[PDB]
C-alpha cells in the first residue's frame, strides 16, 4: 500500500565541499509524484559565491517525482513513509569527480512533506575547466537506465553539460538507491529525465530548479 | 628555502561517511621527513564502531615524509610553513569510490607540527564486497607515479588490498596535490611506498600506522 499523494512538499538541506570548497545549500519545494514533476527553491547559506558551476550539483536535491506506468513497478512509492537512500558517482570525463548520498524520509505529521539529507563532494576539478570557470550552460535530458542488483535498485545515465563556447561535457551517473523497508523489485527499465534551472541570481545564491521524469520499458519491437 | 627538520610532528583529524555512515577519527604521531617514515596513532572518536574496513582510510592521513634524492625536485618540503593541499579519487574495481581531501599547514609557534584537516567519502560499496564485510587484510606496497599538469603536481598509483580468503582487490588511485604558495616543479618521477597497521583493536577504534616512502627516477637503462 502507497502513501503518496498527488501534491507532496520538499525540503532539502545539503551540505559539501568542491575541491576543498565548504558550503550549505537549503531549500524547500513541492511535486506532483504522479505526474512526475517537482520544483525546489534553494538558497546559498554558507560558502557562497559557490566558486564553481552550479549545475554539478541540481541532481543531488528524488525519483519519488516519477511518472511510473501501471504496469512497472515502483521501487520508490513503496518505500514511503519509511522512505529510501541513495548513493551516487558522478565521472567527469576531465577527471572532475563527486560523491553524494541523500536519505529521504516523509515527516512523521501528515504534512505529506519529503525532507531530504544531502552530502556531496567534488575533486580533481581542473582549475581551467568548465567546472571551475563556470563555462557550463545546462545538462541536457537523460535516460536513466534501472536494474537490480543484489536486492536493491541500480540506476546508470550518460549525462551530458551544453558548454558556453558549444560543445559538451560529458558525465557517467553510477547510483544505488536503498529502500528501508523490504519493497517490490522491478525488472529492467528506463527513466527519461528532463530538468532545468528556471531562475537565479547573479552569483547562483538563489536557484529555482523544475524536474520532469517519466519510467517506460524502451522502445516497442515494432514499428509504428 | 626549506623549513623543514629531520624530528616533525603530525596532528590529524578526519571527519567523513562511507555509505551514509559518518565518522570523525583524530590522531597523533610523528615522522622523520628525510627518512622517509612516519607513524600515527588513530582513535575513532564518532560512527564506532565503523561498518567498513578501516584500510580503505590509511593512505589519507602526507608526501613531506618521503625520502627525496638530491636530484629531484621536492614539491612537498619546498611548500612549507605554509605547506599544500591535496585532493584524491580511490576507484575500486566493484565499483566502491571514496574521494578525499587533506589541507595539510605548520603550526606557527616552532613546534615542528604539520596539522591535517581531512574530508573522507565513499559510497556505491557492495553490500557483499570485501569492504563492507571487511574482509582486507593490508594494502600491498605500490609505486606512485608524479607528473606535472597545468602548474600543479599529480599522483597516480595502481593499488591493491589482499584479502582473507586470498587474492586481491584492486584500487587506481587519483591524487592532484597543490602548494600553497610557488615552489620548483620536478621532473617526471615516483614514490615507492611501503605501509602497514602495526596495531588495532578489535573493532578497530584504536589504530597504529608506519610508512615508508621513497622518491626516485626508475629503472636504469643499464643492466
Ligand atoms: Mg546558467
Ligand atoms: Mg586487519
Ligand atoms: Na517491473
Ligand atoms: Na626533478
Amino acid at each position: 500500500v502507497s502513501v503518496i499523494t498527488s501534491e507532496m512538499k520538499i525540503e532539502v538541506r545539503m551540505e559539501g565541499a568542491v575541491n576543498g570548497h565548504k558550503f550549505v545549500i537549503t531549500g524547500k519545494g513541492s511535486g506532483q509524484p504522479f505526474e512526475g514533476i517537482q520544483n525546489v527553491d534553494l538558497t546559498v547559506i554558507e560558502g557562497g559565491p559557490l566558486p564553481f558551476a552550479f549545475d554539478i550539483l541540481t541532481t543531488a536535491f528524488n525519483r519519488v517525482f516519477v511518472k511510473y506506468p501501471e504496469e512497472i513497478v515502483d521501487y520508490f512509492k513503496q518505500s514511503f513513509p519509511e522512505g529510501y537512500s541513495w548513493e551516487r558517482s558522478m565521472s567527469y570525463e576531465d577527471g572532475g569527480i563527486c560523491l553524494a548520498t541523500n536519505n529521504i524520509t516523509m515527516k512523521k505529521d501528515g504534512s505529506n512533506c519529503f525532507v531530504n539529507e544531502i552530502r556531496f563532494d567534488g575533486v580533481n576539478f581542473p582549475a581551467n575547466g568548465p567546472v571551475m570557470q563556470r563555462k557550463t550552460v545546462k545538462w541536457e535530458s537523460s535516460t536513466e537506465k534501472m536494474y537490480v542488483r543484489d536486492g536493491v535498485l541500480k540506476g546508470d545515465v550518460n549525462m551530458a553539460l551544453l558548454l558556453q563556447g558549444g560543445g559538451h561535457y560529458r558525465c557517467d551517473f553510477r547510483t544505488t538507491y536503498k529502500a528501508k523497508k523490504v519493497v517490490q523489485l522491478p525488472d529492467y527499465h528506463f527513466v527519461d529525465h528532463l530538468m532545468e534551472i528556471t531562475s537565479h541570481d547573479k552569483d547562483y545564491n538563489k536557484v529555482k530548479l523544475y524536474e520532469h521524469a517519466k519510467a517506460h520499458s524502451g522502445l516497442p519491437r515494432l514499428a509504428k
